[PDB]
């Protein structure tokens, strides 16, 4: 018999950690930001309403009734589409190739904040070049173009070293400082989901509960601070007129699908666990709305502290927030905390958080491809579940040791934009057409209603037949025609770049049509029987 959560709380901080991560900390209030602002959470709760929550809700019904991870689901659901599965295989060796090392920068940030004074609030250091001013405001304030923060320096000089990687053409050599700060970041990974679904679900209770713990900290000490208002009345002042632009629409679907990750294939992964007669219902209400309150709840600190570090400076924002990445969290907060009462009690804290909250997700993550794996084929990695997590942990430290070269954060950003594109996008549309078509609404709602008591409502068997692929096929279609320009601390990508970004992104998708055409070649039979045979579940 397969390993049950053991306790229902197990399974509500599993999803709960899975859904919030590093990227709703700093990617919320800037795409909040940029996108209008108190008129972005229109666009934000138009497409959870009939988005990502009725496929969140979907996925995890579906885990939890047929009990399999997403290689073997499309036995008895879809035949043919069995290499959705794969597809999601590989997404995660990106997805852990980078997301990994981002954590890595903030453990080596956390390893720094061991010292009375914050190695990024004086520029005298060693990799602290000229063109520096010490900012805020400090002594001779003649802050011109090529001046550049001590923060800024230390992360794109100490922490990452990039000046000594000429671009993406050269990845000059590897640091051994981030090589130990994510080979730790992997033990404390693999030693945390190695036996499966009875540590991974009660090491949750510290790394899903910690960032709230934290949150709570930050934020009042945040809002008692000067120039808190002028930080939250520059979060939700509504630019009504930028609801005009479809841009906003296709950002937030985008970010409602990329935070609640209805479709990469944990989801099923977790609740497949769950008992039989358990409530996927209120588990997905509730773990969605309380996503969706700590994307907001996380805005808000980050904007009281912005709003914050530009009333010491006297002067406007959106000159403050210029970069729009991780940076965010390394060059800025940093420096807003480094220049707080007590500076080094919240450095240490606030990178805390971040590790807790990009440990959760990439448990997730690998235990959804160790899940899927180990129900696709039960007879070998049975006994060997230690193994086989070993494995998925040394394979993916290895796809991460080109991200910890000196041209680190190019290729991070790389995989950020990419892999995590159209291919997640596409696989989750094919998911949700697989089920709603071709295994069809009504006997999906069958199978809910015989597991839960209650057939689903109108709105839900709506929004998985028509909107919900209405909103993929948004996203897709507004992803793919355009193409972005990308660039990363005054470097202009290439144009192999876009090129390579197209081929990471195949090399995920191109395990759907590769397993139909296997399918439909290797089955006996005329023209139709193929696809007429290839679509009814497996029989038992
Ligand atoms: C971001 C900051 C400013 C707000 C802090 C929010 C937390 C205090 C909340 C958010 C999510 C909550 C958790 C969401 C899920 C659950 C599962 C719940 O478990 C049950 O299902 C038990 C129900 C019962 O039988 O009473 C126990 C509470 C807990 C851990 C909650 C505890 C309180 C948490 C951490
Ligand atoms: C603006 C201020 C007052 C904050 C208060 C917001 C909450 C009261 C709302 C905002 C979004 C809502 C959620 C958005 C989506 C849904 C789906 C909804 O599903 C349905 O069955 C809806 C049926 C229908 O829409 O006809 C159930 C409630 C829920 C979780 C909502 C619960 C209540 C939430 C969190
Ligand atoms: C010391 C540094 C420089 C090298 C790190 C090596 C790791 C790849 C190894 C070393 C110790 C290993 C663990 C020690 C022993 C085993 C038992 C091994 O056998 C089982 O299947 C145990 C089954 C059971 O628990 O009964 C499974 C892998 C595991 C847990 C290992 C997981 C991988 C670890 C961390
Ligand atoms: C169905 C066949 C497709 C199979 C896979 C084909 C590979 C295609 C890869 C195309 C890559 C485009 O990759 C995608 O580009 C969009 C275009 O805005 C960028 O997306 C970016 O802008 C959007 C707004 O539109 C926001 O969500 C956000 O700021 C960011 O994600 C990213 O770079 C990536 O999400
Ligand atoms: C892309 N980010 C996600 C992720 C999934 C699996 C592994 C790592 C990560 Cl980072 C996708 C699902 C929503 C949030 C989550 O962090
Ligand atoms: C600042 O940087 C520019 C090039 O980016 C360089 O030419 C200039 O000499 C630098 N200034 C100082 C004081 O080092
Ligand atoms: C009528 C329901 C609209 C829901 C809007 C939620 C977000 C609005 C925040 C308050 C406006 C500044
Ligand atoms: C992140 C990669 C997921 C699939 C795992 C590939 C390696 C499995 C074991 C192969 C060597 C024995
Ligand atoms: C119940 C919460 C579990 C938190 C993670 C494991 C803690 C183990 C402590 C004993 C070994 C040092
Ligand atoms: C996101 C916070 C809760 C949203 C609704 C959860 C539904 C639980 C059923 C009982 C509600 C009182
Ligand atoms: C029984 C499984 C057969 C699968 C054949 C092709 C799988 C996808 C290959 C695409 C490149 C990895
Ligand atoms: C694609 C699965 C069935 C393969 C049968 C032969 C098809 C050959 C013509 C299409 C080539 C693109
Ligand atoms: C709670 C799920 C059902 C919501 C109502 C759907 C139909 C609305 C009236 C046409
Ligand atoms: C040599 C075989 C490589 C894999 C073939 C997959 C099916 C091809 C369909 C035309
Ligand atoms: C995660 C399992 C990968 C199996 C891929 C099979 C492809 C055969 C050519
Ligand atoms: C970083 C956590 C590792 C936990 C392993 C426990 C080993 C005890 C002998
Ligand atoms: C049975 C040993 C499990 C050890 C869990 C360690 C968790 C580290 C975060
Ligand atoms: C019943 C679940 C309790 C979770 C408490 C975790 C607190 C960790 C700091
Ligand atoms: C004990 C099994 C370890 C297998 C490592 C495989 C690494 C693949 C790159
Ligand atoms: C310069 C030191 C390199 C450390 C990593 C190489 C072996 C994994
Ligand atoms: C139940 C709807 C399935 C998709 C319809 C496609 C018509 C060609
Ligand atoms: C889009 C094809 C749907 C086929 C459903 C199964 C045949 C009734
Ligand atoms: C097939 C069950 C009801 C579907 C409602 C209409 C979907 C477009
Ligand atoms: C999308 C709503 C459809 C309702 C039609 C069926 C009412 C019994
Ligand atoms: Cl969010
Ligand atoms: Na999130
Ligand atoms: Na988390």
């Amino acid at each position: 018999e397969r390993e049950t959560w053991g306790k229902k709380v197990d399974f509500l901080l599993s999803v709960i950690g899975y859904a919030v991560d590093l990227g709703n900390v700093w990617r919320f209030p800037y795409i909040c930001y940029q996108n209008g602002g108190g008129a972005f959470l229109l666009p934000y709760t138009i497409m959870a309403i009939f988005g990502g929550i009725p496929l969140f809700y979907m996925e995890l019904a579906l885990g939890q009734y047929h009990r399999n991870g997403c290689i073997s689901i499309w036995r008895k659901i879809c035949p043919i589409f069995k290499g959705i599965g794969y597809a999601i295989c590989i997404i995660a060796f990106y997805i852990a190739s980078y997301y990994n090392t981002i954590m890595a920068w903030a453990l080596y940030y956390l390893i720094s904040s061991f010292t009375d004074q914050l190695p990024w609030t004086s520029c005298k250091n060693s990799w602290n070049t000229g063109n520096c001013t010490n900012y805020f405001s400090e002594d001779n304030i003649t802050w011109t173009l090529h001046s550049t923060s001590p923060a800024e320096e230390f992360y794109t000089r100490h922490v990452l070293q990039i000046h000594r990687s000429k671009g993406l053409q050269d990845l000059g050599g590897i640091s051994w400082q981030l090589a130990l700060c994510i080979m730790l970041i992997f033990t404390v990974i693999y030693f945390s989901i190695w036996k499966g679904v009875k540590t991974s679900g009660k090491v949750v209770w510290v790394t899903a509960t910690f960032p709230y713990i934290i949150l709570s900290v930050l934020l009042v000490r945040g809002a008692t601070l000067p120039g808190a208002w002028r930080g939250v009345l520059f979060y939700l002042k509504p630019n009504w007129q930028k609801l005009l632009e479809t841009g906003v629409w296709i950002d937030a679907a985008a970010q409602i699908f990329f935070s609640l990750g209805p479709g990469f294939g944990v989801l099923l992964a977790f609740a497949s666990y769950n008992k039989f007669n358990n409530n996927c219902y209120q588990d997905a209400l509730v773990t969605s709305v309380v996503n969706c309150m700590t994307s907001f709840v996380s805005g808000f600190v980050i904007f009281t502290v912005l709003g914050y570090m530009a009333e010491m400076r006297n002067e406007d924002v959106s000159e403050v927030a210029k970069d729009a990445g991780p940076s965010l969290l390394f060059i800025t907060y940093a420096e807003a905390i480094a220049n707080m009462p007590a500076s080094t009690f919240f450095a240490i804290i606030f990178f805390l958080m971040l590790i807790t909250l990009g440990l959760d997700s990439t448990f997730a993550g690998l235990e959804g491809v160790i899940t899927a794996v180990l129900d696709e084929f039960p007879h070998v990695w049975a006994k060997r579940r230690e193994r086989f997590v070993l494995a998925v942990v040394i394979t993916c430290f290895f796809g991460s040791l080109v991200t910890l070269t000196f041209g680190g954060a190019y290729v991070v950003k790389l995989l950020e934009e990419y892999a995590t594109g159209p291919a997640v996008l596409t696989v989750a549309l094919i998911e949700a057409v697989a089920v709603s078509w071709f295994y069809g609404i009504t006997q999906f709602c069958r199978d809910v209603k015989e597991m839960l008591g209650f057939s689903p409502g109108w709105f839900w068997r709506i929004c998985w037949v028509a909107i919900s692929p209405l909103f993929l096929l948004f996203i897709i279609c507004s992803f793919l025609m355009s193409p972005p320009q990308l660039r990363l601390f005054q470097y202009n990508y290439p144009y192999w770049s876009i090129i390579l970004g197209y081929c990471i992104g195949t090399s995920s998708f191109i395990c759907i049509p590769t397993y139909i055409a296997y399918r439909l070649i290797i089955t006996p039979g005329t023209f139709k029987e193929r696809i007429i045979k290839s679509i009814t579940p497996e029989t038992p």
